[PDB]
């Protein structure tokens, strides 16, 4: 199965009834999404009047590096300062989703004295024993009140976390410390909401799980409407990410209205790319000027590369193989057609093409895809067309997707934001190492035409619940975020208590950068660190007392 997401005008749910098109979820006002066979005819959608725009659901992956060093780990408490509050703010009233592998909602850390759930509501989007939600196609909800009788019966099978970071992040959010105390999380009276979204193996290399978009909107659309129907405010926390970009403008999550209304946040890590290699930047300086980008794959099944010219700059392209078989070098036409062939050698495949995606308004992109690659020294021959700036980025999937050997020869760490985090409406946080007292060498970059992240926080080796009752920890852009979505909670009670309708997104993110901790000596704001690092008790003492960092 693949997936696309649609943005459509008029009675869509018809128009791809009557195309074949049976599998299918309307999201929002705009936006859809459809489950189609690998067979299935894309170009189909160009001739269904109500489809305005269409994208091929891609990748996503874990912002969590899992890393099995409790002895040598921080605590949670330790990470987000939160002493300061605890030695009547507790998280009382939001909502936190976690839209990530699951929860072991068994772990002793999420059952209450009283035996009851942490967790509210629990959609399992692989799950076949309840009825989906509401207006979705797959998967089991289950509501608090089953899993209270759940965790009566020690019955561990309504869903089940096989691969851990969900309940890495829902310990960080929401664990009571019941096994050791030393080890609880952020908020005690919040409520989880979580969704557990369909998993697949092996799309680029061997043993690697990803997540897709479409399952993914499909979660943010879950968790909206419970907060919609539970009328609380509600932090969705992204620990998962598409690949990284260069552009900084909104994203297809701009379909949903609720994200623009006040009591909902969206929380992001920024990306593990900071060190991974796995984009790369060039610049023409003139039309018809060659350039060629150096790819070292390791043993990857297959391989996405997306080139930008971030701007009107037009660049032709051909894969070079290992061996010198070269594809059809192609140039811009006013058509979808795809360029398709075989390194002969090699016996790889590729599939080339232009991409119209949400994101770039219309502007093309160039999309890569080998298939059965081998290993070696590819080559991205490049060929300008049109410059003004000249400049152009190409990614390759995120490194946690690919073979550990599998990078450009050339890289460049800055732009390196996960794609969903680079928006100005979504608060982006990096991860500072306090064990180097520097930023952690995998947190990714902003760019520097256009200020990401927003601001930093602890998030290199953190202790927190982890699957079969155990802990564990966790690196990574996903920890900080959670970090951040954490202490974010507790400073949404604290403005409610001492009106609703005015907790934005950009009031909080203002908040969080005027109580950040700028280090001595370095130049503020940065493309690594934003603003600097979250500082709780500070953050509380400017909502206590021209202060905008923009004014």
């Amino acid at each position: 199965e693949k997936s696309y997401c649609i943005i459509y005008q008029g009675d869509i749910e018809s128009a791809l009834q009557e195309n074949g098109i049976n599998r299918y979820m309307v999201l929002n006002s705009q936006l859809a999404v459809i489950y189609v066979p690998v067979d299935f005819d894309e170009t189909i959608l160009n001739n269904i009047i109500q489809v305005a725009w269409w994208e091929e659901s891609e990748p996503m992956s874990s912002l969590i590096e899992i890393t099995n060093n409790v002895n040598n780990g921080e605590t949670i408490t330790t990470a987000a300062e939160t002493d300061y509050i605890y030695e009547d703010i507790t998280g009382r009233g939001i909502l936190l989703a976690v839209i990530d592998s699951g929860i072991d909602y068994l772990h002793p850390d999420f059952i209450n004295d009283d035996g009851t759930s942490k967790v509210l509501y629990l959609w399992d989007q692989e799950a076949n024993t309840n009825p989906p939600p509401e207006g979705f196609i797959f998967g089991s909800e289950f509501t608090r009140s089953q899993l209270n009788i759940a965790i009566n019966r020690n019955d561990g099978s309504l869903s089940q976390d096989n691969i851990g970071t969900g309940t890495l992040v829902s310990g960080i959010l929401a664990g009571n410390g019941r096994i050791n105390s030393q080890y609880r999380g952020i908020t005690t009276e919040s409520d989880l909401i979580v969704v557990k979204l369909k998993s697949y193996t092996d799309t680029y290399y061997a043993g690697r799980i990803n997540y897709s978009v479409s399952d993914f909107l499909a979660a943010i659309t879950y968790v909206t409407n419970i907060a919609r129907t539970e009328n609380k405010p509600l932090i969705i926390n992204l620990t998962i990410g598409v690949k990284s970009s260069a552009v900084a403008t909104t994203s297809i999550l701009d379909t949903f209205n609720i994200l623009s209304s006040a009591g909902v946040v969206v929380v992001s890590g920024a990306g593990n790319q900071g060190n991974t290699d796995i984009h790369y930047s060039g610049r023409f300086s003139s039309v018809g000027e060659v350039q060629d980008v150096i790819i070292q794959d390791g043993d990857d099944y297959a391989l996405d590369i997306t080139l930008n010219t971030n701007g009107p700059d037009k660049v032709g392209a051909q894969i070079i193989s290992p061996s010198g078989e070269v594809s059809h070098d192609i140039r811009y036409s006013p058509d979808f057609y795809i360029y398709r062939g075989k390194f002969n050698l090699e016996n790889t495949t590729y599939a080339m093409r232009f991409i119209y995606p949400y994101i770039t308004s219309g502007k093309e992109n160039l999309e890569i895809r080998l298939r059965d690659i081998k290993p070696g020294v590819w080559i991205l021959r490049l060929t300008s067309e049109l410059i003004i700036s000249g400049e152009y980025d190409i990614y390759l999937p995120n490194k946690n997707l690919i073979a550990p050997d599998t990078r450009f020869l050339d890289p460049d760490s800055v732009a390196t934001i996960t794609m969903y985090a680079a928006s100005d409406d979504v608060i982006t946080v990096g991860t500072f190492n306090n064990k180097t007292d520097s930023m952690w060498i995998g947190s990714s970059k902003g760019p520097i035409r256009g200020i990401k992240p927003d601001i930093v926080a602890s998030g290199v080796d953190i202790i927190s619940t982890y699957k079969n009752g155990t802990y564990n920890t966790g690196t990574g852009t996903g920890v900080s975020s959670s970090i951040v979505t954490g202490v974010l909670a507790l400073l949404m009670e604290y403005l409610e208590k001492q009106p609703r309708l005015s907790l934005f997104t950009q009031v909080l993110k203002t908040y969080l950068i005027l109580g950040a901790t700028k280090l001595e000596i370095y130049t503020y704001p940065n493309v690594s660190q934003g603003y600097g690092i979250l500082n709780l008790k500070n953050t509380i003492q400017q909502i206590a007392n021209h202060h905008h960092h923009h004014h």
